[PDB]
Formats: C-alpha cells, sequence, structure tokens
C-alpha cells in the first residue's frame, strides 16, 4: 500500500493549497472530472467568456438608438464554443500534466471514497477501481452538484445542465430553462441575446428571490417583458416529441421547446465520501466545518462549495488559503491558526441587466434594528448615464443613520460588478458615506459618478 | 447705478457657488457665452455622448472577432448630433431662466470687465453694451479658451475647434487634427470609430506626452498603426482646394484632408477682464490665487480654468465649493476658511484604449527618492481578459517598498475611468497594497480582478 503525507480531493479550489512550504511532502491528488474544476469548465470563466459574446450581439442589435444603423448576418456558434473551450481545454490537460509530472505528486483520476480509520490515526481512502492508500492529512473539495427536481428524474427525459448546455451542438430556437436563480438569469441572458426564444418555469413569483427587495422586483418585471415566465409552477411531467421536449406543469399548462435546462440549484457532493463513518460530520450533504475549516474528524479539512455557506469562487479561494495554512500547524494550536472571514462577501449575477450585491438588503438592516439611511440613484441622473441613454439602471445604498456607517450595497445596471468595487472597499475597512464621498475625487464624467451621487442622497 | 452684494463672472462651476446660505442677497451673474460652461455645452458632457456612440460602431466593427458577424449600414451622424444637443440646448435654457426667474438674482448676458476700484473698496464691473453695477464681493470663474498656433491664424484658411467640431453639417472622410492632447485623442477615437480617416500633427514623439512613460510609450504605437502619426512636425502653412484643405509643414510636407480640429491646448481668460488695474495679480493670463482661492485684490476670489493647476470639472467643482464657503467669512479670517485640496487628483482620457491615472508616475516616484515597488498587469492574464480576448489593457501600479504605500496608477484599457476608482479611494485614505488586494474580497471574474492582480504582483 501507498502511504501519503497529505490527500486533496478536488482540483478546483483544492488544487490551490500547494506551494513552497509543501515541496517535500508526498501528496495525492483525487479528481474524478476534468482537472480544475467546475469554475474552469464548466462555471465562472466559460460562462462569462459567453456572457461577453452574448452583450455584444446585443450591442448591434440596440445600436439604432445611438445612431448606428447595423443588423447580424450570422452567430457563429460553433466558432463561438470552439473559440471558448479551444482555450480552456489545453489548460486543464497541462495543469494535469504538471501535477503528474512531479516526483513528489500521485494523481488518481477517479471518484475517491473515505475508508475506515486505521489503528495508527491515518486515513484510508479507496477509489472505485479499489486502489487503496492511506494518508495522514486530509482535505475536502469535492464541490457540488446540480440539483434535479425529482419528476424531471422519473421521467427519464433527456435534459440540460450547467455541465452541458455550453457545448450543445447547435443554438435552438426555443429554450425552457426551470429555476430561477443564479445559473437562470445568466443562461436566458445569453442564448436570448444570440436570438433564441426564452421559457422560464418557476416555482415562485420572482426571478432571483434573495436580492434586495428593489432589485429583486425592479428586474422581474423587466425579465417579464423580454422572456417569458409561468409564474408559481412545477413540473410534473415531462416527454419528448420528435426533437422536442414538452413539460407538463402542476395546473395542467404545457410547454413546448427543443431543450430544457435545468437550473434549479445545486448540492454539495459530501454525501457521496462515506464521510460519517470516519468522523466527518455531515449537515445533510454539507461538511461541517469550524471557523478554521476543521472538520470533525482529527487532521481532516473541507473546503468550498462542499462545506462553505456560499457558492462563489472567491470565497472558495479564501477558503484554500485558510486550508493552506492551517495545515502547516499543530491540529490543537487553534491559536496559530487563521480563521475564516466571511464579513463582506459580494456577489454579482452576470444578466441583462447585470446585478451586483455586497451586505445587507433593506430588509435585512430593518429586520436587525438599523436606524438606515436608504438612497436609490437612476444611471439617467449621472453625465454617463446620458452617454448611455439609460433608463433602468440604479444603484441603492444602505447606511446607518447614527456613524454614516456602510450597511448594503445593490446595483442593477451596466458594469455592476465593476462600479461595486469601492463599495466592497469601503465596508471592508470602515469607512463612512461621508467620508467615500467627499473625501476623495471621482473622474467626470465616468461611471463612478452614480454611486457618489447615491451616497450624497443618503435619506 | 446698481448695487450687488456678489458678482459672478461665469456659469460653469461658478453657477454651483449659490446655495442656501446665499438667499437674501443680491447677485449678479455675468456670461458671455451659452449659459452652463464649456463642460455642458462643448465639453465633457456633448463630448462623452459622442465617444459612447463611437464604441457602439466599434463593437459592430470587431463583432466577428466573437463570433458575431455582423456590420455597419449607415451612420446617422446628424440624428447623433440632434440627440445629443437635443437635451443639452434646453438644459442650458431652463438654467438659464431660473436665474433670471429668481428675484435676488440678476443676469448679465454680456462680457463683463473689470472697471476702477470705487472709494467704498466696492468693485466696478462693466459690461460690453456700457451698462455698469458694483458688488462688494467677486468671483472670478471665466475658464479659458483654446489656443491656436500662429501660422493657421496668419493663413486665414476655415478651421475647427472643440467649440465647432461638434456640430459640424456632416462627417467628413479624412480629418486633420494638429495636437496631441486629451482633446486631440478623444476626437480621433470619436471620428475614426464612425468611419473617418483621422491624420495626427504633432512636435513630438509621442501622443500623451505628460502621461506615465509606459503609458505614454504604448499609447503611442497604438494610436501609429490605426492613425496616420506626423511626428516632430509643425503647421507653417495652409490653404483651400475646392472643399478641401491642405495643410504645409516646416518640412515642406503636405497634408490633404476634408477639415481640421486645432487642439492645441487652452490658455486662461485672466486677460480679458482689466484684472491687474484692479488688483488682481495675473501669471500671464491665470489669476493667482492662494490655498483659499483668494486672489490679491480684497474681496475677489477665483476657480476652474482661470486659476486651477487643472482644467478639470471635478477639481473646479471643488473650487467653487471652497470659494462657497469662503465668501461667507471676513476676507482676513483665514483660519475658519477651508483650503482646497489638490492631493491625489484623477484624470481620464476618453480614447481607444482608454486611459485613467492618478498620483505619480514610476518617473516621479524615483526621482522624490523612493524605493518603489512597481507592477504592470496585462487585462488578458485575467478571467475578464479572456472573455474579452484582450492583448492590450494594463494596468500600472508603483507603490512604496517599506510601508506598501500606494504612490500612483496608471491604467490603459478597458473601463480605465472606473476600475481606478478603488485605487484612488485607497489612496486617498492611506490603505496600503497588502490591505487592499487580501483585506477584501474581489468578485469573480469581474474586471476589478485586474487590479487585484496588479497588486499581488509588485514586485
Ligand atoms: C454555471 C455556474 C456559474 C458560476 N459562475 C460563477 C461566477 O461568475 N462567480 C463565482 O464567484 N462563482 C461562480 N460559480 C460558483 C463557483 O464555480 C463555485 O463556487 C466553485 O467552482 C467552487 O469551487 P470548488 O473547488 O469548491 O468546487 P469544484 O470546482 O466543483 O471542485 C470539485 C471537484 O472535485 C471533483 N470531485 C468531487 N467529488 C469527488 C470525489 N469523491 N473524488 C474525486 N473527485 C471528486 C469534482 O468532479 C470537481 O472537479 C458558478 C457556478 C456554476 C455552476
Ligand atoms: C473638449 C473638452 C473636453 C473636456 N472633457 C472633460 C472631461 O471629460 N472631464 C473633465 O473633468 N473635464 C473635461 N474638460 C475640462 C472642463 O470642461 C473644464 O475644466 C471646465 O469647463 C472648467 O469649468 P469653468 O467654470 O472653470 O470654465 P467654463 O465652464 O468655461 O466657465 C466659463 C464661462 O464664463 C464665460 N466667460 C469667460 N470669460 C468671461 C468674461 N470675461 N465675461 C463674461 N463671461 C465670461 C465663458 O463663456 C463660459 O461660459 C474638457 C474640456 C474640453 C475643452
Ligand atoms: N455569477 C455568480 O456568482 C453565479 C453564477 C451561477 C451560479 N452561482 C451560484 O451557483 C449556485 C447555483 O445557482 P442556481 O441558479 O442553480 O441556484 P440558486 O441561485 O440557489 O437558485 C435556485 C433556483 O432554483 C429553484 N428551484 C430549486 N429547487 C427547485 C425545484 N425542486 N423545483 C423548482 N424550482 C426549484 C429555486 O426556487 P426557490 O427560490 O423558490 O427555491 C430558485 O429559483 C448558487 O449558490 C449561486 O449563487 C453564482
Ligand atoms: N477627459 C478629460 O479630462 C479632458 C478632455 C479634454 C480636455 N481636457 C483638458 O483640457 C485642456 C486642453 O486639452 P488640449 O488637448 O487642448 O490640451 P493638452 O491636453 O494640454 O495638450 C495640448 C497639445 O497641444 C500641443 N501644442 C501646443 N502648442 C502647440 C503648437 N504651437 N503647435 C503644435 N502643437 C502644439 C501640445 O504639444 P506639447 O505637449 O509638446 O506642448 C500638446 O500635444 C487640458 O488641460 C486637458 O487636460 C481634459
Amino acid at each position: 500500500m501507498e502511504t501519503y503525507d497529505l490527500a486533496i480531493i478536488g482540483t478546483g479550489s483544492g488544487n490551490s493549497i500547494l506551494d513552497e512550504r509543501y515541496a517535500g511532502k508526498r501528496v495525492a491528488i483525487c479528481e474524478q472530472g476534468t482537472f480544475g474544476g467546475t469554475c474552469l469548465n464548466v462555471g465562472c470563466i466559460p460562462t462569462k467568456m459567453f456572457v461577453y459574446a452574448a452583450e455584444v450581439a446585443q450591442t448591434v442589435r440596440g445600436a439604432a438608438r445611438y445612431g448606428v444603423d447595423a443588423h447580424i448576418d450570422r452567430v457563429r456558434w460553433d466558432d463561438i464554443v470552439s473559440r471558448i473551450f479551444g482555450r480552456i481545454d489545453p489548460i486543464a490537460i497541462s495543469g494535469e500534466d504538471y501535477r503528474r509530472s512531479s516526483p513528489n505528486i500521485d494523481v488518481y483520476a477517479q471518484h475517491t471514497r473515505f475508508g475506515p480509520v486505521q489503528p495508527d490515526g491515518r486515513y484510508l481512502l479507496r477509489t472505485d477501481l479499489g486502489d487503496e492508500f492511506t494518508a495522514e492529512q486530509v482535505v475536502i473539495a469535492a464541490g457540488s452538484r446540480p440539483m434535479i427536481p425529482p419528476a424531471i428524474l422519473a421521467c427519464g427525459v433527456e435534459y440540460h445542465t450547467s455541465d452541458t448546455i455550453m457545448r450543445i451542438a447547435e443554438l435552438p430556437e426555443h429554450l425552457v430553462i426551470v429555476g430561477g436563480g443564479f445559473v437562470a438569469a445568466e443562461f436566458a441572458h445569453i442564448f436570448s441575446a444570440l436570438g433564441v426564444r426564452i421559457t422560464l418555469v418557476i416555482r415562485g413569483g420572482t426571478l432571483l428571490r434573495h436580492a434586495d427587495d428593489t432589485i429583486c422586483e425592479r428586474f422581474t418585471r423587466l425579465a417579464s417583458t423580454k422572456w417569458e415566465l409561468r409564474s408559481h409552477r412545477n413540473v410534473v411531467g415531462a416527454h419528448h416529441k420528435g426533437s422536442q421536449i414538452v413539460l407538463e406543469l402542476d395546473d395542467g399548462s404545457t410547454v413546448r421547446a427543443d431543450t430544457v435546462l435545468v437550473a434549479t440549484g445545486r448540492m454539495p457532493n459530501g454525501d457521496l465520501l462515506d464521510a460519517e463513518q470516519a468522523g466527518i460530520d455531515l449537515d445533510e450533504s454539507r461538511v461541517v466545518v469550524d471557523e478554521y475549516q476543521r472538520t470533525c474528524a482529527r487532521n481532516v479539512f473541507a473546503l468550498g462549495d462542499v462545506s462553505s455557506p456560499y457558492e462563489l469562487k472567491h470565497v472558495a479561494n479564501h477558503e484554500a488559503r485558510v486550508v493552506q495554512h492551517n495545515l502547516l500547524c499543530d491540529w490543537d494550536d487553534t491559536e496559530s491558526m487563521v480563521m475564516t472571514d466571511h464579513r463582506y462577501v459580494p456577489s454579482a449575477v452576470f444578466t441583462d441587466p447585470p446585478v451586483a450585491s455586497v451586505g445587507m438588503t433593506e430588509n435585512q438592516a430593518v429586520a436587525k434594528g438599523f436606524d438606515i439611511l436608504c438612497a436609490i440613484q437612476d444611471y439617467g441622473d449621472v453625465a454617463y448615464g446620458w452617454a448611455m441613454e439609460d433608463t433602468t439602471g440604479i444603484v441603492k445604498i444602505i447606511a446607518e443613520r447614527g456613524s454614516g456607517r456602510l450597511l448594503g450595497a445593490h446595483i442593477m445596471g451596466h458594469q455592476a460588478s465593476s462600479i461595486i468595487q469601492p463599495l466592497i472597499q469601503a465596508m471592508s475597512f470602515g469607512l463612512t458615506a461621508q467620508q467615500m464621498a467627499r473625501g476623495q475625487y471621482w473622474i467626470h464624467p465616468a461611471l463612478p459618478e452614480v454611486v457618489e451621487n447615491a451616497l450624497l442622497n443618503l435619506r
């Protein structure tokens, strides 16, 4: 049997643990699917590349408003797919070849599960091919997998998820999306901008439900006029028809289209590990960790989607950095170990219009007993908004009345994930709304003026 | 004769002086040209509206690179001008009616000059129509006007400036621009993106002379391959040809095109006032002011292009705010007066590629005896750059080696005037490079990641 000092399950953020302080340790790396994890191959990187091409075509479509007459000749979808994954696919292969060609690193390209704990305290791990080995320390970075409602699985009908939809053979003409979360908004924007008709089936009444009240309402109303919304509807049946899909809904409604995309959330992969037998406490399928990314089993760490309350790459990378440090400390010397920082986690939805958020919503601050100052700033009230002829963009800021402390910011409009970064910075370092507005210059007539004027109109 | 407590020359930033603390004072407002100043009518606001429409045509032109085949049918220049100035002209009119319709405000639509000082210390002012009045306090906000080299004036040939080119009858096919400043770059981007051929005549070797060495160099080579660059050449003669222009150069070379634009700097309008006669010291044509926006004459303030070392609207507005406060104190009570803050002044050039900067250049920091860390970060080395297929965008950051203090930042690339705002904030509030890089989250995979990785690569 092979002996290892460390074992890492998952090559997403889990691939970022190894640094100079680990050379000289024999480590085992386990990857079920493609090397590099979800973000690089079927997540953040390819999706946003698809979003950019979509927004380029959206620009051509609405060019007449600015006095430029244009039209779209052809959408070379095969060339779009090939250009994107033509740069991604070699990276996963070369990145796998970098670990394989290391003398101290052994790569196991199989699904790995926890075996029984050995007498000496080490952990046994076995793959689906029956290859076993031991390791003194283990990191669980197994990520998550898409959740599919039971009725679609029971009907055995062919479907798409985020993991398959980006490599469809050719662009469909009508696409149903079940669900209305981050994945649904982005992929509805991508395909509709490329000409596809879109139908959304959501069990609720609104899109991006957990966003701020103002954003959720306004975003849903805008979406309703460009995509077909079937509110308050679950799928209870589905079947094929030639090359089309039919969706039977809970009220007897039907939805017929060429393909279906299921965007109904994801599920942590902590249940596919035999974790609880080895002392790794599970909350349903989520690995439980403390403030140090430590599980309940000794010398076992977890990070990322498999354990974090956030399904975000910039959180998973920070959690891996915590694990990278805490693996080189004694398991019980907690005060030489570093804690995870979830204090001001931001997020963005690369849909149309783009959305970005950090901190508390308005309702969250009132429900926590805050005396709030609030402002909603239209893009159209600022010079850069004039050049855009913008009528829907907004930035909403919530602040405490006493100190001027920044409590939340939520943007729906052009460059949302960009112009929110100063608000992220101010919150993370205790900058007040007064200081941020007038203790620094804002370039005229650049877009950040919309944030500046939002701070000045806090009432 | 009419008596006034305050007199304001210029309705640009000078129109933003009047505030609640001024109701109850008889005010005289003098505007030679159009109400609102240069920025609103012939500057920042109208120009950037043209930059956005140009970038839409840019998007259509290079759309096949992203897999969308499109093309431009026609450029409705008449509709562009009408849409832009269709919103601007009513704003200048309505804003003029707001001051006119005030009982305490009297508007004089003529060129106003300083008369001899009256015995009581009051100031006499006369218009071009010969109407006189007195005022106890005066602000000079006369701005600036373009400088034209002698040979173009001597040749009596028709020319354009920033004040006229934006309302031209029809788009030329070829346009000469003399000079290589902010106005030259922006207007070169505007018209070339709309199909016009561009020729630049500059007496130097570079196009963005006062920018950072790296930015100035790289921007020039990019310009040389898309616009025709006439290095180290002055214009010594010019004459007509049908409806075309011919430009004779100092080495006997010629440049033939449809129209000419002079972007050869601006000159403060302090010489059109008889200022020195009333004790207003002038530096050539610039009114001199101290750290309190006070001139050398008693009860006379200055702000904007007429006195500031910066021709920037966000500086002109802050100086007007300084004047707004200091006007309500005794002329000698300097310790109750506020000082203007010219620290960390930012600027941006809305060209292609866009440029934005704040703080010192690399050369400036070494000349100040700084042990510097430096980094140049490619957009293409960051996930958002992949979605752009970006090969030219860069971010340059200079920091002190000891403390990590941020000394300067310079961006050439997409959304430059946006993604620089966090660096402005950090410098204005003493955030170090270490805290800024890892004391806060950055949204993955948003454009600000290019700034984050620049801080991490300070070497
Ligand atoms: C469509 C989509 C778009 C997204 N867009 C964004 C975005 O714009 N911004 C953002 O911040 N986040 C985004 N996310 C979220 C982000 O991708 C995740 O938070 C991130 O991938 C989590 O990283 P991880 O390493 O924890 O998981 P993963 O990257 O999924 O790593 C888990 C890896 O381990 C493998 N594995 C699992 N179990 C085993 C096992 N037992 N044995 C061996 N190997 C195993 C898996 O196959 C996988 O390769 C997106 C997610 C999706 C699905
Ligand atoms: C083409 C161009 C583009 C620019 N783009 C930007 C940009 O993107 N961002 C930015 O921050 N800055 C920009 N600027 C600079 C900005 O426009 C100026 O810094 C700003 O206008 C300064 O305001 P002001 O009130 O000092 O001058 P002005 O706005 O020019 O105010 C002076 C006014 O007073 C009048 N006046 C002058 N002398 C007299 C007199 N003797 N009697 C009576 N009336 C008089 C003038 O007619 C004018 O209306 C740009 C400038 C130009 C030329
Ligand atoms: N740019 C980004 O940051 C980005 C992009 C993509 C994904 N992500 C992350 O990836 C994760 C997954 O995204 P997601 O959009 O799939 O999930 P999500 O954001 O959690 O939204 C899930 C959606 O699916 C619906 N749904 C769930 N179960 C359902 C069922 N059984 N029947 C019908 N509808 C059902 C939900 O309805 P209810 O709300 O009523 O339950 C909701 O509309 C999230 O954590 C998200 O933040 C991030
Ligand atoms: N977005 C913005 O912030 C923005 C936009 C437009 C303008 N502005 C400001 O407005 C002001 C005016 O802009 P500008 O472009 O007119 O001036 P500028 O930016 O100061 O540049 C002036 C240019 O004219 C050239 N020049 C001067 N005298 C010349 C001569 N006799 N013959 C030939 N070339 C000559 C200069 O060459 P040398 O360098 O060798 O002197 C330089 O290239 C500046 O202060 C600028 O910052 C700001």
